[PDB]
């Protein structure tokens, strides 16, 4: 179990360019501020990396698509996931990847904003709120989630397991081999509660709380998808990345 857990943690360490450890050190116990149009413009030149609100939404798309790649390599870097037929692999990622993305966002978030461009920039939460109304509504619920999520004081090794459990979910639509996936998830989850017993000896009810969070993540993606549908219907000028279009179809 703990050996299985260290192997998941190492796949995490190998596949994600930004970790919570590194994120908190940048946010400082242990970057260029974009907060308006001028600072955005200065970032788009300075730190390298239509209308303003749409341009920020495009940058959000760049970021989610990139994190999909990393999550794919993370999942593949676990053997049980790789034993599954490639069609099951795709189904699991189709429906789990935005749950994982939003869980991981928390790592790079504090109450006031979030890191972008590999820690080089900080975009303030107030600026994001100031955007046109479709595009300002989508990111704010993630902050509300993140703050409550960050209170639990999880570390990267905790996250490696949590995110494995989100992707290996036997509940997804059109899964071919449900019992096999359920079997992997159970093992991840037993590895998680045992890991938390070691890693967080004092924290009471932590395991059940992370299960509720998984359920809450399901609901966050449900609302996120609803908002994405509205942008597709009402915002006829904004492009939508084809891979993300493949995810939202149903
Ligand atoms: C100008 C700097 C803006 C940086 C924005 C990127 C930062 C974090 C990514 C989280 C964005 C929230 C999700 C927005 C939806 C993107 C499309 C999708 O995959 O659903
Ligand atoms: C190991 C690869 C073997 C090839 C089998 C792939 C065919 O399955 C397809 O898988 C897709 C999800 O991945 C579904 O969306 C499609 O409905 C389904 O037709
Ligand atoms: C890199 C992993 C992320 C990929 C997730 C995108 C999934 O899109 C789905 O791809 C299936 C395979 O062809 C199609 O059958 C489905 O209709 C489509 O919805």
């Amino acid at each position: 179990l703990k050996a299985f857990s260290k192997h998941i943690y190492n796949a995490y360490l190998k596949n994600f360019n930004m970790t919570k450890k590194k994120a908190r050190s940048i946010l400082t116990k242990a970057p260029f501020v974009i907060h308006d149009i001028e600072t955005l413009w200065q970032a788009e030149k300075g730190l390298v990396w239509k209308e303003i609100s749409v341009h920020v939404f495009y940058r959000c798309q760049c970021t989610t698509v990139e994190t999909v790649r990393e999550l794919t390599e993370f999942a593949k870097s676990i053997p049980s996931f790789s034993s599954l037929f490639l069609n099951d692999q795709v189904t699991l990622l189709k429906y789990g990847v935005h749950e994982a993305i939003f869980a991981m966002l928390a790592s790079i978030v504090n109450k006031d904003g979030l890191l972008v461009a590999n820690g080089s920039g900080f975009v303030t939460r107030e600026f994001l709120r100031s955007l046109r109304k479709p595009f300002s509504d989508i990111i704010e619920p993630k902050f509300e989630f993140a703050v409550k999520f960050n209170a639990l004081e999880l570390d990267d090794s905790d996250l490696a397991l949590f995110i494995a459990a989100i992707i290996l979910c036997g509940d997804r639509p059109g899964l071919m081999n449900v019992p096999r996936v359920e079997a992997i998830q159970d093992t991840i989850l037993r590895a998680l509660e045992f890991h938390l017993q070691a890693n967080h000896p004092d924290a009471q009810q932590l395991f059940p709380k992370l299960l509720q969070k998984m359920a809450d993540l399901r609901q966050l993606v449900t609302e996120h998808a609803q908002m994405m549908q509205r942008i597709k219907k009402t915002e006829t000028e904004t492009s939508l990345h084809p891979l993300l279009q493949e995810i939202y179809k149903d």
